Formats: C-alpha cells, sequence, structure tokens
C-alpha cells in the first residue's frame, strides 16, 4: 500500500481480504495477492473492516465518517 | 461523525453496526446509513465494540470507563 | 479503569467482558458491571484480548510480552 | 518480544496464538508458551493478524505492505 496497515485485516466469504491503509485507502485483495479494488477515503484508513451478512464492509476513517462499501468497491453510504 | 473514527465497527444481529468515534460518541447506524442512536461518553472512544449474547454492547472510552450500552442507546453500566 | 481504555474487549462463554487499560491492567468485567478480577502487566494494555478454546485470555502489553492468564486471574505464561 | 504488542492476537484453529510487535515481527506462540516462529517484516506490525480459511495468516505492517503469511512461517506474499 501507500503507507502504514494499521488497520487490521478483515476476510470474507469467499477470501477476500479487506484491510485500510493510512494511505486513506481501503483495500480489497484477493487470496492470490492481487489487488480486487481499492476505495479512497478523504483520511487514514486505522479502523479495522467488519463485514455485514450482506457482504457489506464497513470501516470508519480518520475523515470522520464511517464508510459502507459494496462488495464491488462501489459507495454504498457514508456517515459523519 | 464528529470526529475522526478510529475504532473499529461491530454489526449486531439484526445488522445495526456499532462504532466508536474520537467525538467522544459510540454510534449505532442501521443498514440503511441512518442513525439510530448515539451515546456520549467523556472521551474518545477509541476502543471497538462487542455485542454480547443478549445484545448488549460494550465498549471503551479514554474517558477511563468501559461502557455497557443496553441495544436502545441507553446507558447500562460504565466501570472505571 | 485507572486509565484510557484503548482496548477493544472480548466476551467469555459465560458472559464475562475482558478488557485491557492504559492502567497497565487487563480487566475482567461480570455481565452486570461488577469487577472479577484485574491483572497488573508493565505497562500499557493497548492489545485487545482474545479467548482460547479453554478459555485462556491473551493480550499484549506495552512493556512488550504477550500475556496468557488462566480464567480466574492467574497468569499462566508471558512471553518476551 | 523485543517491542510494544500493540497488536491483537488471533487464535488459530490448533490453538497457535498470533500477533504483531512493534520490534516488526509477527510472532506465532504455541499454547504452552513457546515460540511456534516468528516473521520479520519492515516496520511495527501494528495490525491485528487475520486468519484464512485455509490457515493463512494475513496482518499490515508499518512498512506499507499487508502480509500472507503461511501457517509454517514462510511468506506467501506481501502488496504494498
Ligand atoms: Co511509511
Ligand atoms: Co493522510
Ligand atoms: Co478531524
Ligand atoms: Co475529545
Ligand atoms: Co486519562
Ligand atoms: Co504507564
Ligand atoms: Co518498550
Ligand atoms: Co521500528
Amino acid at each position: 500500500t501507500g503507507g502504514s496497515v494499521h488497520s487490521s485485516p478483515a476476510i470474507g466469504q469467499d477470501g477476500t481480504i479487506y484491510v485500510g491503509s493510512n494511505d486513506h485507502y481501503l483495500y480489497a485483495i484477493n487470496p492470490n495477492g492481487k489487488l480486487k479494488w481499492k476505495f479512497e477515503t478523504g483520511g487514514s484508513v486505522h479502523s479495522s473492516p467488519a463485514i455485514g451478512q450482506d457482504g457489506t464492509i464497513y470501516v470508519g476513517s480518520n475523515d470522520h465518517y464511517l464508510y459502507a462499501i459494496n462488495p464491488n468497491g462501489k459507495l454504498k453510504w457514508k456517515f459523519e
């Protein structure tokens, strides 16, 4: 990643690994080590992601928001 | 939220997302991104919440307390 | 507690809540909010506890050790 | 360990305890408190490890990488 990986990884139902970085992104990494997608927030993603029953990925950011990200890497919503 | 979301979200049995904020609050957010409730502690909620078998939400605060919050957002107890 | 509760709580099989504090202790709190026991390490317990299959509670400390604590609050071992 | 254990332990299917240290290593500790192996990254391992379905251990490092480590302590891959 572009900065410290302070965030703790979460593992999806299909093995996808999700983790934040101080480079401001939430990363979705395939089990083979190849990027699935990254999603840019406005600040360090120190928070560790959680995965909902429908696969939504939730994570906080130092930009003050809680993010809900769809499994395909598109924003679902953010809460300030 | 009002400050960095350092805390890592927890997901309840009904999909509710709980997370602390450096704005001093524990947040309960519905899966649709709308606030269910927030609970104010005396300092940053860096700690990440855990959910008990009866749904109680437990989280630490930089105000020195461990909080137990009922699912409706009312204080159950705090331990110094 | 005596200092910031940075650590994230873990919940045991019987509902006991375990959490570290920057006051250097690992706390075991009953679901009713009353202390079961506390265990003193040599520095802040920022690490969040994990519970093994036999109930052992594991947590790191800023004193450089990983601690294994028995369910009764007595040290099992520490690893430097 | 050689430095603060900020990381939060993860427990494997066989009881192995995995945790990072600010000494830059990911540690695998047997339930008896004896080292199984340690793996050196390039910076503090503040991130808390997660365990995949095949036992792979994933953890971030302040060296900017997400690491995937095999259960025997050998690198599987790292993602920058
Ligand atoms: Co750096
Ligand atoms: Co930045
Ligand atoms: Co801010
Ligand atoms: Co404040
Ligand atoms: Co204080
Ligand atoms: Co101290
Ligand atoms: Co030290
Ligand atoms: Co260093």
